[PDB]
């Protein structure tokens, strides 16, 4: 398992640019793509998974755990107290991928402790715990990111709400940034201030498998059926070609079976 070191007190767009095309490239099978977007691997390739190192201002850092297969973000790592490695565990893991998060993000057996984040990883759920009715209402932003941070790391006891918007900030600048190339963009553009995510940014973290099943299953640029996303200003936006989304995709989930991959 690799990790991919990012410094959010210190950035420019061109460094958060490097930061996603690094992550990017070392989620992605090496091979697997589908009309030259590349896509991630199959749940049995080694190795399962990617950290990213957050490091934000005041020595704080949180390191996020992804699933290579589908990005997800399982958990997140903090240093804590002494010399501990704090790992949090989202509350949809289990079996096998629990004790996984536990040692990959804290190898030390001797110097590990745990917190896990009492709540799944569902954007409705992380809305309910952050007290908002859409994440549109929460700002995203990199100076808002290296905050939450610090607002996490090393710190012994902190709110639901308060871990809330940290998970809905860095999944989303992280995450949903590193799939779609639209995502990074709006980032890039405000990138010295906070925004609210905009009806597309929102749609396309939510219609992602939809999309990548579709591009996958796409015949001769065409895909199966029109597909019903939304833009920018919020308005239906149909689209009957790869050719017509795949400009604002960067990753595409893994779909099992042959594609047209150029």
């Amino acid at each position: 398992v690799n990790t991919i070191i990012y410094n959010v007190g210190s950035t420019t767009i061109s460094k958060y640019a490097t930061f996603l095309n690094d992550l990017r490239n070392e989620a992605k099978d090496p091979s697997l793509k589908c009309y030259g977007i590349p896509m991630l691997p199959n749940t049995n390739t080694n190795p399962k998974y990617v950290l990213v190192e957050l490091q934000g201002s005041n020595k704080k850092t949180i390191t996020l755990m992804l699933r290579r297969n589908n990005l997800y973000v399982m958990g997140y790592s903090d240093p804590f107290e002494t010399n501990k490695c704090r790992y949090h565990i989202f509350n949809d893991i289990s079996g096998t991928e629990r004790q996984d998060v536990e040692t990959t993000l804290c190898p030390n057996a001797n110097s590990r402790v745990s917190k896990n984040i009492n709540f799944d990883s569902r954007y409705p759920t992380l809305e309910s715990k952050a007290g908002v009715k859409s994440r549109s209402q929460v700002q995203l932003g990199i100076q808002i990111l290296d905050s939450n941070i610090g607002k996490i790391s090393g710190v012994m006891s902190f709110t639901e709400k308060t871990e809330a918007e940290f998970l809905l900030v860095a999944i989303q600048m992280v995450s949903e940034a590193a799939r779609f190339k639209y995502i990074e963009n709006q980032v890039k553009t405000n990138f010295n201030r906070a925004f609210n995510p905009n009806p597309k940014v929102l749609n396309l973290q939510e219609t992602w498998g939809k999309i990548s099943t579709a591009i996958h299953d796409a015949k001769n640029g065409v895909l199966p059926k029109p597909l019903e996303l939304v833009d920018a200003s919020g308005a239906k936006w149909i689209v009957l070609r790869v050719d017509e989304i795949k400009p604002d995709v960067a990753l595409l989930n893994y779909v099992g079976g042959s594609c047209q991959t150029t």
